[PDB]
């Protein structure tokens, strides 16, 4: 059941990962929310994605201290838009080494983002190139192509059936992709279709926008970004 803690939501997904939800009142839009990760790696935790403000990312941290109690090893930030990265001085605060794709960390200061201290690389296929992403455990992590953003990765939970879309990946039910501000049209439907050829045996899509679903998430996604094209 969704446990709420001050402002903040979380969910347990599997025994070892739960999904924080945060969100920002954007005038002209509503309260939107936004969904990341916390995953327990033996004696660590590991968080993907922060929340949109410092204030709230520190509220992340406290939970993770209350429920786990086990030192933040790392997070990794999926792409240079505020929902993923607007509480980077907030793990940097908290003395936790942090990872984003190095067009991400390029991109940041431009989107008035704080940049993570680690750039990850990918190699031609979308894999990270793994000497950049040293101590991941069960995180893969993968560029499927530019989509909802040119910098937009993805990650995988191994030993879990879980992979996280974050902003590119809409449910099942959508009626849109979203904020399109920064999207690559052309390459969306493809991008969304490489992530889930990255993580073939992932059933449960973990995204930003929308609670869990199933991978009918993942086609219906790709199938209207058909329609960008
Ligand atoms: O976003
Ligand atoms: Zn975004
Ligand atoms: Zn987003």
């Amino acid at each position: 059941g969704d446990q709420r803690f001050g402002d903040l939501v979380f969910r347990q997904l599997a025994p070892n990962v739960w999904q924080h939800t945060s969100y920002l009142d954007m005038p002209g839009f509503g309260a939107v929310a936004s969904n990341g990760l916390i995953v327990r790696d033996g004696g660590r935790v590991l968080v993907v994605d922060t929340a949109w403000t410092d204030d709230q990312t520190a509220q992340i941290l406290n939970w993770i201290k209350q429920e786990i109690n086990l030192p933040v090893a790392l997070a990794v930030v999926t792409h240079a838009h505020q929902d993923k990265m607007g509480g980077m001085d907030a793990l940097h605060a908290a003395g936790i080494a942090t990872y984003a794709n190095a067009l991400s960390n390029q991109l940041a200061p431009q989107e008035g983002m704080v940049a993570a201290q680690h750039s990850l690389t990918f190699a031609a296929n979308g894999w990270v190139e793994p000497a950049t992403a040293p101590n991941f455990g069960p995180l893969k992590v993968f560029y499927p192509g530019p989509g909802h953003t040119s910098d937009n990765i993805t990650v995988g939970i191994d030993g879990t059936d879980i992979a996280f879309g974050g902003c590119l990946i809409k449910d099942s039910k959508a009626k849109s992709l979203g904020n399109l501000g920064d999207a690559d049209t052309e390459h969306y439907a493809a991008s969304a279709r490489a992530f889930g050829a990255a993580f073939p045996k992932a059933s449960m899509i973990v995204m930003s926008h929308s609670a869990p679903d199933s991978r009918a998430a993942i086609t219906h996604t790709a199938r209207m970004a058909d329609k960008l094209r």
